[PDB]
């Protein structure tokens, strides 16, 4: 007769076993009659046996720097076979935790990139990218690009089509992200693209025009950066929205006590760059809005229009600035992703 054969997904005596996959045992020419797995302290590991008795797998994630011992017995008409296997899992030098935006279940605008931010510098960007699975429906091509040593972004060539579902699975637990840095955990988030909302601030008219699904719905007189502190041209992604916010220049790098510093409370403020540009209520400049530029870079509008903007724009909507005397918003600003040409974005910078 034929003696049962056992096949494990680990080898006895292995070291550095990664914990990004379950551990399995398979029987052939027989069935699994006993399968147990314990850690170094004797703590059992939860598992599940298939109804046909041929396949057993762990059902909870295994830990770092552990020693596991697997005992399996297979029985068949032709005899019995028993094996004992002991293996050692990865021993990270450090862990890093990923943080994903936008939030799970959110509806966002057509400019919203997927963002994965780690709390440590990532030595092996390629490994991180390979560990992140992005599903889109309808499917569209996209690509990864790193804004700095810790945050990676994914987006398509053109703005998203409304109604697209986007699923983000960051499967970094057990993955070596370089230099002994392993993922602290997995994260899973899902979001959806809503209406197309694109607002254009044209320096030639000093008007901020809001288009919803292609139709002009609001035309807002604005005052942008004066010549000495101009507003940069380019594509801005709407970020966070505030009924009011204490605008403190030191958050954007400039001491309040410096000549260009400031600390003032502002109403109805919508963030459009990490450098600190907002659409906001500006009662002090209503006389100049629609005529001349008087601000330090923000888009000043009236209180009523700033509240309208707050109420009708969402994270990931788009503000485009054109014809100013400024330069172009940096692509790595944090909300300036779309100013990177697609060929450069697509090629990436994983190194
Ligand atoms: Se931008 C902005 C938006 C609302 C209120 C104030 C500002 C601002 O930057 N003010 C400022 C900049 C530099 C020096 C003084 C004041
Ligand atoms: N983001
Ligand atoms: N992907």
């Amino acid at each position: 007769l034929l003696v049962p054969k056992l096949t494990a997904s680990v080898t006895d005596g292995a070291v550095g076993v990664t914990v990004d996959a379950p551990v399995s045992v398979t029987a052939a020419d027989g069935v699994l009659a006993a399968v147990t797995m314990v850690n170094d302290n004797g703590r059992p590991v939860a598992g599940r046996l298939s109804p046909d008795g041929l396949r057993w797998s762990t059902t909870e994630q295994l830990g770092y720097n552990r020693r596991y011992t697997l005992n399996a017995t297979a029985l068949g008409l032709g005899g019995a076979a028993t094996r004992q296997l002991t293996f050692q899992t990865s021993s990270p030098a450090h862990l890093t935790m990923p943080y994903v935006m936008p939030g799970d279940g959110e509806v966002v605008g057509v400019g919203e990139p997927v963002a994965i931010r780690f709390d440590e510098n990532i030595a092996d960007r390629g490994a991180a990218e390979k560990a992140i699975k992005i599903t889109t429906n309808p499917p569209v091509e996209g690509a990864f690009y790193w804004l700095n040593n810790r945050e990676v972004r994914w987006r398509p060539e053109h703005f998203w089509k409304p109604g697209t579902a986007v699923d983000v699975a960051v499967n970094t637990y057990g993955v070596d992200l370089g230099e002994g840095m392993f993922g602290e955990d997995n994260v899973q988030t899902h979001f959806t693209i809503g209406d197309e909302v694109i607002a254009t601030a044209d320096d030639n008219t000093k008007i901020l025009t809001v288009r919803v699904n292609g139709e002009v719905v609001k035309s807002m007189p604005t005052s942008m950066g004066k010549d000495s502190t101009p507003t940069a041209n380019g594509i801005y992604i709407v970020g966070s929205r505030y009924k009011h916010i204490i605008m403190d220049s030191s958050t954007y790098g400039v001491p309040v006590n410096s000549p260009n510093g400031y600390r003032t409370d502002v109403d109805w403020a919508t963030q459009i760059s990490y450098s600190g540009v907002f659409v906001h209520s500006a009662p002090w400049s209503v006389g100049a809005q629609g005529h001349t530029n008087t601000s330090h870079g923000c888009l000043n509008v009236s209180p009523s229009n700033a509240q309208w903007f707050y109420d009708h724009v969402k994270r990931g909507d788009i503000v485009e600035v054109v014809n100013t005397v400024g330069g172009t918003l940096p692509g790595i600003d944090g909300l300036g992703d779309w100013n990177i040409p697609w060929d450069q974005w697509r090629a990436g910078n994983a190194k």
